[PDB]
DNA sequence: CTGGATCCA
DNA sequence: CTGGATCCA
DNA sequence: CTGGATCCA
DNA sequence: CTGGATCCA
């Protein structure tokens, strides 16, 4: 995995938006643009990137075993380092260089929690999570939990989630 | 794979050799591990004819020692290299009588002993049936204890035999478990 | 069935 | 802070 | 490698 | 309707 600039990251994401699909029992299902979310240091607009992180929103639980393991990227040369249902790491060829692409999956119901988790940075996530831990809550990429039971927040966006958790909303680049 | 297959008796002779030769460094103090706190487990305890490795469970008196026992293990006089080594699992490739074998070391705390022995004895298929049955009654059995809702259920038991009976199963000697 | 060592995310 | 993939145990 | 019950095309 | 997939303790 080589080092990328922000500008290169954005250009790679633009190329992938239209070209991600997966094979579901011998049928090629296209992944929709609205279900593809740039996360990690790219969403945070860091000028240096070690990789490109994309979150894929999966409409149904039964598709989890198919999406990342049978991933297709039309016309692009890549090799797969590790791949399960929730994280898949590809090495993509881009013009005499090799870049690390990380793909992650969230179910529709996990969406804002996954976006929050994968946006980071880690330092920010630790503060937030410790603050909720003190109130006996547990936050991860799948939900908010109290006593190992899911807390039913009824929210769509990452912004709604953050307000509902009782924290000051900050744009991805201003989180630290 | 790491090591060659051994006969049962080869495995036992290796265990007999190692019983009086395991030690660890506790801040430069070299402490011998007691034979009483070493239990042969895995296919050796089940008395299978051929073994793919040797599994030993080391019983550790106190929690503070877990960061020292396996990470600073010593087998004086024996030639070996390390595959992986943490506090709960250390795997070694040992030289015994001019062939290379895999030696698995595991640690259990004193309170965990009967659960650990049960875990590491196997066989795997047997353990899965036992655990599935307890899972259906909302328990979780592992090498550290029996749990109900991520909370330790303190059984008044000491040995593996007592544990297997208290869990509501028919006790079978290691070699009869399938 | 359940979890460890490693190296990430 | 909290969890995933790999290859085991 | 739960394994019988229950769901759903 | 029933059989393969998924549920659940
Ligand atoms: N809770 C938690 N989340 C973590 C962690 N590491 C990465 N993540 C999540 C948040 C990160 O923004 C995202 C991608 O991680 P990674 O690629 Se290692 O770092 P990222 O912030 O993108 O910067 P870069 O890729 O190093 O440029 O995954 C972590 O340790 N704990
Ligand atoms: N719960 C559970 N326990 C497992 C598992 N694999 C190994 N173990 C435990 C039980 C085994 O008897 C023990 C040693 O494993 P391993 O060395 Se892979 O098999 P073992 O029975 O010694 O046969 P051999 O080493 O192949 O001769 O560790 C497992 O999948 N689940
Ligand atoms: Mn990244
Ligand atoms: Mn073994």
């Amino acid at each position: 995995g080589g080092m990328l600039t922000l500008i290169q990251g954005k250009k790679i994401v633009n190329h992938l938006r239209s070209r991600l699909a997966f094979e579901y029992n011998g049928q090629l299902i296209k992944i929709l643009s609205k279900n593809i979310v740039a996360v990690g240091s790219l969403r945070r607009e860091e000028k240096m990137l070690n990789d490109v992180d994309l979150l894929i929103i999966v409409p149904e639980k039964k598709l989890l075993k198919h999406v990342l393991p049978n991933i297709r990227i039309k016309g692009l040369s890549f090799s797969v380092k590790v791949c399960g249902e929730r994280k898949c790491v590809l090495f993509i060829e881009w013009e005499k260089k090799t870049y690390q692409l990380d793909l992650f999956t969230a179910l529709a119901e996990e969406k804002p929690y996954a976006i929050f988790h994968f946006t980071g940075p880690v330092s920010y996530l630790i503060r937030i999570r410790a603050a909720l831990k003190k109130k006996n809550y547990k936050l991860n990429q799948y939900g908010l939990f109290k006593n190992q039971t899911l807390v039913p927040l009824k929210i769509t966006t990452e912004k709604e989630l953050i307000k509902e958790l009782g924290f000051t909303y900050r744009i991805p680049k201003k989180r630290l």
